């Protein structure tokens, strides 16, 4: 199957652009990464840093996860991210998103051996 680490890469990694490509970015990316096939995923974040930089977060600041588990980590540096949020116009499967660029610390949940990101928890 798709591993949880690979699913994190598909849902959350976009190292090829420095920032949010355009006002079209989320519309295109939510579709191309398969986040609109079963339903419009309501919110989702993409990180514009190298895979190694995001993986390194699993050894950075340990913080509680929103679900109460203890395996979340906050990046020491700010990272370039793009938040995608479903609009009102949006009706599946013509899912429509607002694209917002930001520079924030990311919080990811990590699991496994090797210990790698498997869930995007928050940005702060
Ligand atoms: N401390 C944790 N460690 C490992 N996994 C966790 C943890 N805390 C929540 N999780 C997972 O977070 C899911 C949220 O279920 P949800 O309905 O939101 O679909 P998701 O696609 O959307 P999310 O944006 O939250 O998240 P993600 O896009 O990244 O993808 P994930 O596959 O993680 O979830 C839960 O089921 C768990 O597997």
């Amino acid at each position: 199957k798709e591993t949880a680490a690979a699913k994190f890469e598909r849902q959350h990694m976009d190292s090829s652009t420095s920032a949010a490509s355009s006002s079209n970015y989320c519309n295109q990316m939510m579709k191309s990464r398969n986040l609109t096939k079963d339903r419009c995923k309501p919110v989702n974040t993409f990180v514009h840093e190298s895979l190694a930089d995001v993986q390194a977060v699993c050894s950075q600041k340990n913080v509680a996860c929103k679900n109460g588990q203890t395996n979340c980590y906050q990046s020491y540096s700010t990272m370039s991210i793009t938040d995608c949020r479903e609009t009102g116009s949006s009706k599946y499967p013509n899912c429509a998103y607002k694209t917002t660029q930001a520079n924030k610390h990311i919080i990811v949940a990590c699991e496994g051996n090797p210990y790698v990101p498997v869930h995007f928890d928050a940005s702060v």
